[PDB]
């Protein structure tokens, strides 16, 4: 599971994409609920910050970034569009 | 339930705009929780986003829009401004 | 307590703000739930629009605002960037 960049340098990214990789491709410094082992995907971090499943069209944001869901595999994020805050 | 467009591009709506006009006005590709009879206006719509009641001077996000809540009518939102992000 | 203004006109807040000070500060015409008695600081305002403990790295929306969580204080926020949205 896989980030690429755009020619606009916005990232596309697969859900499933893990916190360590996902971290390193955004420069994250952290993730919420570090540690605690609550998610482990993409997915799951955008589902902790919405609080509910969620869906196509969905954005969120976290540090430097504005996250958009671009489309569901069914009760998961297939991909997201990851956009710089600025 | 009208809709008028700013200067700027902005959108200027009646929180009792029902859903089809707001489709067609903010070219919204879906809207959450379609077909599922859980609120029938853009009030609505961001009572749901919100996960609350709502309030003047909040703000939500879907697709290519922020929703900012400028007025009430006490529970309902009366006047909303649509701004498309990038 | 304080309110800085960085060069780009954004402003770093002490999380401990007190309502009257913030207002003045960023110009707001209310925040959310006015004379409920809810939260008295910036701190518990944006706790109360996360609706759970922030953590640093969350951002949220009020009026023209984007607000970021830049550090925290164990149970409070300690830091607040603001930013204008337009």
């Amino acid at each position: 599971s896989n980030a690429v960049q755009r020619e606009d340098g916005s990232w596309l990214l697969d859900g499933l994409i893990a916190v360590p990789e996902l971290k390193d491709t955004l420069g994250l410094r952290a993730v919420p609920e570090e540690e605690k082992g609550v998610y482990h995907t993409l997915s799951g971090m955008i589902m902790w910050l919405l609080g509910r499943l969620p869906q196509t069209g969905d954005i969120t944001f976290w540090e430097n970034w504005r996250l958009e869901v671009i489309d569901m595999d069914s009760k998961r994020i297939d991909k997201v569009l990851a956009t710089k805050i600025d």
